[PDB]
């Protein structure tokens, strides 16, 4: 048992349903033949910070998932702080953008900070500024989904017993963990959050918009995942920050 | 043209629909006679920061809205930094808590800060900690919706919380009242706040969700 996403696991929609279901007023347009581009930033090795084992299994599974959902995936292993900014700024340039963009950052981080391979910190806010309609007019009015697989602090959740658009518009960040809290991985399996994303998305991307999916993802890690070390049993609570104006479905078709 | 919420504007659900619609696995329970309690913290006057005019119209509109939706509203105008913490910590202590709780903070501040009447900054994260299942066990396992209007097996304890954060009556507050009125009955909060985002933008607020399931207000005859 070492979870891996398979094309077969994916459920797909047909054009008919998309023609029927779609509604410009309530949902984002996402029908580009290549849905759009997906930039995955994968930091595994650091100068003065431990190796991020099993971040390869995440990257691969995510690459499969987003390719299966009709995306053009691009990978950038081990980027410096200044590297992530520049890559992201350039990504916003790729005029080959479809109806939606997806950014995935897999790295070490703190609250509002993503740490580069050179151990240099990066303000998450600055990376969102690169995506706003001002700095990415090639992406203005288009939905941008960012997945951040990184810690955001060193707190350990112990759990409990059971017209004009404002510039920041059309962006949703899917975090693996709440602010100031740690994000768990496992050399063996991989990211709690990444596996959840793969499971849920596989099954419900066709009929659930991202926010519902991520709510399921939230439910899967919160209720499903647990770890420990002589002091307590630890939990993890992923968190989605949304500045969307409409419902956003991936509408995975026959483009894997 | 000076928006004000009225009890009439509300669209309600009936017991049957809730009976039929509800699904424990996919949505939170929200059926307390009083749905729950709603703390509204409204800071208008500051020592060295300008007054927040019309913040009174917001407070009232929201107070009406959340009462109309079956909540017991409590107001606390002009609290210091430490004031808010204690009020919020005491709100978590109420024990008179229903299936869900609502916190509203209308004050100065920015992003990771909410400034008090004594012009003392409060950490937004610190106030969210107060509602976690560790500090509010009377709310553990129950949805908590935080509205911030700031101007310039086991679950994780941080589970079940949603922050609606708006940065600068108000276009936002008004939108909130409009959208909720018409759709609280049939949309869950995230959909509602997405509509709100649409109202403000076309007509940038952000929602941070740690919910595991869908949360409907299900407003009925508990006006």
């Amino acid at each position: 048992t070492q979870y891996i996403f398979h094309e077969e696991d994916m459920n797909f929609v047909d054009a008919p349903t998309i023609s029927r279901v779609f509604d410009e007023k309530t949902m984002y347009r996402n029908f580009s033949s290549p849905r759009g581009m997906c930039l995955i930033i994968n930091n595994e090795h650091f100068e003065q910070m431990p190796t991020r084992n099993g971040t390869k299994a995440d990257k691969d599974n995510l690459t499969n998932l987003f390719r299966c959902m009709g995306y053009t995936v691009i990978c950038k292993d081990n980027l410096t702080g200044r590297g992530m900014l520049l890559t992201i700024r350039d990504f916003a340039k790729h005029e080959s953008h479809g109806d939606s963009a997806i950014l995935v950052i897999l790295s070490h981080g703190e609250e509002n900070v993503i740490i580069g391979v050179d151990d240099i910190p990066i303000s998450t806010h600055e990376i969102y500024d690169l995506l706003n309609a001002a700095n990415a007019p090639r992406l203005a009015n288009k939905p941008k989904i960012v997945f951040v697989q990184a810690s955001r602090g060193e707190r350990r959740d112990n759990g409990f017993p059971v017209r004009k658009k404002p510039s920041q518009a059309d962006i949703l960040i899917a975090y693996a963990t709440t602010a100031q809290y740690v994000s768990w991985r496992n050399s063996a399996r991989g990211s709690w959050f990444i596996q959840a994303v793969c499971e849920v998305f596989s099954t419900h991307a066709k009929d659930m918009d991202v926010v519902e999916l991520l709510t399921e993802v939230n439910k899967k890690v919160a209720c499903g995942f647990q770890t420990s070390q002589g002091s307590n049993i630890l939990k993890q609570m992923p968190e989605m920050t949304s500045r969307l104006l409409k419902k956003f479905y991936f509408w995975p078709e026959a483009r894997n």
